[PDB]
């Protein structure tokens, strides 16, 4: 018997989502980065449904649950990339049907950011994050965002505080080998944000190349 | 009393203090350079005081300048934070150098200098204290995120030192709160996203040449 928050985060996945590549449409940088973003978008509408889900979440104001989405999307998605990667090498596994090498990735232009990425995972790999550690991280990346446009700071921090405790617990009862393991868990958030502010340039130095645009 | 958390107290550099020229009229040049220079000189004192972390100048020279190389910003940005903790919308780079929005705006530094007082309005509502600064200090360091670490599992146990000297203080300070230490460890992230944006202003200030950069180039 452990942690309800835990339990219903992880109730609360998302099911699979599929990049869905065009086969009629030739390999080239231009359609993995379309096929990304595309990916991306569906993710995006995806977590919204999902936030609604998080304990403490829907009660903070409209505005203020915007700005949080807004200020870590990012990490949310590639967090999920990290997480279905871990049982992998060197690939990511954006998607079922879709997970890129490393020839996948310099054919993309993906090869600095994809590496960095890669780093996150090795990382989780060798403290072997659990899918109950890797949903409650999820959420407190999301409540843990800083974003200055925040209205009310103490209910963000309640948000904050009741997952933190989530975990904190989850830890206490399922690894008394570590006492120190949730903090670990908590030190891997700086590399997140991070990396996820090397993928947000990235996809700006691209949607303004007009690789990709029209935006 | 923890033993770890003594040792980084004792092993505080002293106040540097930034020198302002007054031959020289109040410009934006002026004020970039002199944040540099005081910079330039913090840094100094900076490696010597990485050298008194418990463990540190045990690893590889690469390794000790592979923390610093990832981590000298965020040790930067967490000095002038917690020199700003007892004011209001002012950062203190300095005793003789405090700057308030005004002085911002002139150095072109007001969207940074404002990022950097989300950062103090957080650990002020904390009420940070010295201990856990120092502390934290040490623990960006070995918690920086290198991607040349040759020696990733001494380095990782650099951190767990550092980490149950956190965990170890709060638990004995701090019975109120069964998770400050937690918390303190959820401010990194805001330290390293506002380090980046410091580190990505100076260089395009660089790049653009407009301080007149010494140092043998
Ligand atoms: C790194 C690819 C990427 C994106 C986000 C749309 C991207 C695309 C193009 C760029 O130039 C940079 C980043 C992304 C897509 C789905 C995820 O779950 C996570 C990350
Ligand atoms: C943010 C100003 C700054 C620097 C350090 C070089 C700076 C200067 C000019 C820039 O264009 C960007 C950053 C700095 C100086 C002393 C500190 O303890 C911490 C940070």
């Amino acid at each position: 018997p452990y942690n309800k928050i835990v339990s219903h985060l992880l109730v609360a996945e998302p099911e699979k989502i599929y990049a869905m590549p065009d086969p009629t449409v030739p390999d080239s940088d231009i359609k993995a980065l379309t096929t990304l973003c595309d990916l991306a978008d569906r993710e995006l509408v995806v977590i919204i449904g999902w936030a609604k889900h998080i304990p403490g979440f829907s009660t903070l104001s409209l505005a203020d649950q915007m700005s949080l989405l807004q200020s870590a999307w990012m990490e949310i998605l590639i967090l999920g990339v990290v997480y279905r990667s871990l049982s992998f090498e060197d690939e990511l596994v954006y998607a079922d049907d879709y997970i890129m090498d490393e020839d996948q990735s310099k054919l993309a232009g993906l090869l600095d950011l994809n590496n960095a990425i890669l780093q996150l995972v090795k990382k989780y790999k060798s403290m072997k994050l659990e899918k109950e550690e890797f949903v409650t991280l999820k959420a407190i990346a999301l409540a843990n965002s800083d974003s200055m446009h925040i209205e009310d700071v103490e209910a963000v921090q309640k948000l904050q505080d009741v997952l933190h405790e989530a975990l904190q617990d989850y830890e206490a009862g399922q690894h008394m080998e570590d006492p120190r393991r949730a903090g670990k868990m908590l030190m891997t958030l700086p590399l997140l944000r991070q990396t996820s502010t090397k993928a947000v340039q990235h996809f700006y130095n691209i949607k303004l190349e007009g690789k990709v645009p029209m935006h």
